[PDB]
């Protein structure tokens, strides 16, 4: 591990802290991950060779004095400081529609793999000065403080084995929030959260989503909310954005929709590649 000097601490994260470092032969900067089961190494080896351009690249996997860091290719901005830095006028609709685009793809291809993310957050979502945005931590949380804010309702209801379909409910929380500047479901504990969805999207049902009602933590005693219209939960959002926002958030995972149909959305059809604006 001597082989890197680290530049700064960047943050806490799930797994570990990260480092923004400097490789001492090859000159790179990158971000070191500090986070042994044999089968944490193979899960964490498999997702090396899972590379898209809208992924954060996995550049080496060091296990080393029983110890596990990973070497990441580094960027410069997360879209949470991005959001924060541009909560005078939001993010504009055009770049908002690119980064929802270009995340999509990112999913549809570790979807595709049968890889999914599980904790998708507005801090793990990387941007840099070419208008990409890329899904950082990929197959971690499977490999191997905490927000609740982008969990799914399955999760939150005790299904131990969920789908891709956890991930999509994430990335339409964050849609929301990069249109309203707000996050959706800010919960602060698991029945906020929960109660906050039901109080949005109503509270769900045999009618809405078979077999809710035999999940693990679900309660006959749950109140019943009726769900508001998207009209009223993210102005002023485009019908087209508001029909796909609404795919993005059914409560049956088996409804929601995928990645790979969410880009051929009819909201997509004007889809640009905008550059920000930003300032590091
Ligand atoms: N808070 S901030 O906006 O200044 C900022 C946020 C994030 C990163 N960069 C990172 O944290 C970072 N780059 N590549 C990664 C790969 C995996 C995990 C994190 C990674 C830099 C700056």
């Amino acid at each position: 591990m001597e082989n890197f000097q680290k530049v700064e601490k960047i943050g806490e994260g799930t797994y570990g802290v990260v480092y923004k470092a400097r490789n001492k032969l090859t000159g790179e900067v990158v971000a070191l991950k500090k986070i042994v089961p044999s089968t944490a190494i193979r899960e964490i080896s498999l997702l090396k060779e899972l590379n898209h351009p809208n992924i954060v690249k996995l550049l080496d996997v060091i296990h080393t004095e029983n110890k596990l860091y990973l070497v990441f290719e580094f960027l410069h901005q997360d879209l949470k400081k991005f959001m924060d830095a541009s909560a005078l006028t939001g993010i504009p609709l055009p770049l908002i529609k690119s980064y929802l685009f270009q995340l999509l793809q990112g999913l549809a291809f570790c979807h595709s793999h049968r890889v999914l993310h599980r904790d998708l957050k507005p801090q793990n979502l990387l941007i840099n000065t070419e208008g990409a945005i890329k899904l950082a931590d990929f197959g971690l949380a499977r490999a191997f403080v905490v927000t609740l804010w982008y969990r799914a309702p399955e999760i939150l209801l005790g299904c131990k084995y969920y789908s891709t379909a956890v991930d999509i409910w994430s990335l339409g929380c964050i849609f929301a929030e990069m249109v309203t500047r707000r996050a959706l479901f800010p919960g602060d504990s698991e029945i906020d959260q929960l109660f906050r969805i039901f109080r949005t999207l109503g509270t769900p049902d045999e009618v809405v989503w078979p077999g809710v009602t035999s999940m693990p933590d679900y309660k006959p005693s749950f109140p019943k909310w009726a769900r508001q219209d998207f009209s009223k939960v993210v102005p002023p959002l485009d019908e087209d954005g508001r029909s796909l926002l609404s795919q993005m958030l059914h409560y049956d995972p088996n409804k929601r929709i995928s990645a790979k149909a969410a880009l051929a959305h009819p909201f997509f059809q004007d889809v640009t590649k905008p550059v920000p604006h930003l300032r590091l």
